[PDB]
């Protein structure tokens, strides 16, 4: 599945709708907390329309469950991301994925 | 699977050898001709470890049957390359995937 841990609470109110962009900052760990990849790194928060799968699939279903400002810890299992086969050299297969994730605003 | 079609020979006698580095220069396109990573673009050979599992599986399968100077036509299968969860936003699920591949040297 995703798994949801809330690291900050966020406004507890407006969470997000389908079509709606969501503008976050993650950082993408290892199940070993081997990082992976980093919008902070890059100064650069990312943003996807939620509801296009732009994401994988355990960003679209745990971002949609956060309201605006939380940053919370997402644990994503290889079929919620990227399955058997992984993205090879950069995630291995049968991964479970940890993502610390805030969701700065929605548009 | 992966299925090769050459579009020119190399010197038909040199094969990569598992643990050998593989330099070579790729276009990477959608069952439908859609292009999607090249580094022609930008200008810079590709080099993986034949062996290492670093790249796709129909890339480790196919290239190892090309000989050095080829240039060969992949056609991969998603089951060989991202499976079903493909990579959201660059590759879709249960994708075909077309590269167009040249084999420089081995290292």
């Amino acid at each position: 599945g995703v798994q949801v841990e809330t690291i900050s609470p966020g406004d507890g109110r407006t969470f997000p709708k389908r079509g709606q962009t969501c503008v976050v900052h993650y950082t993408g760990m290892l199940e070993d907390g081997k990082k992976f990849d980093s919008s902070r790194d890059r100064n650069k928060p990312f943003k996807f329309v939620l509801g296009k799968q732009e994401v994988i699939r355990g960003w679209e279903e745990g971002v949609a469950q956060m309201s605006v400002g939380q940053r919370a810890k997402l644990t994503i299992s290889p079929d919620y991301a990227y399955g058997a086969t992984g993205h090879p050299g950069i995630i291995p297969p049968n991964a479970t994925l940890i993502f610390d994730v805030e969701l700065l605003k929605l548009e």
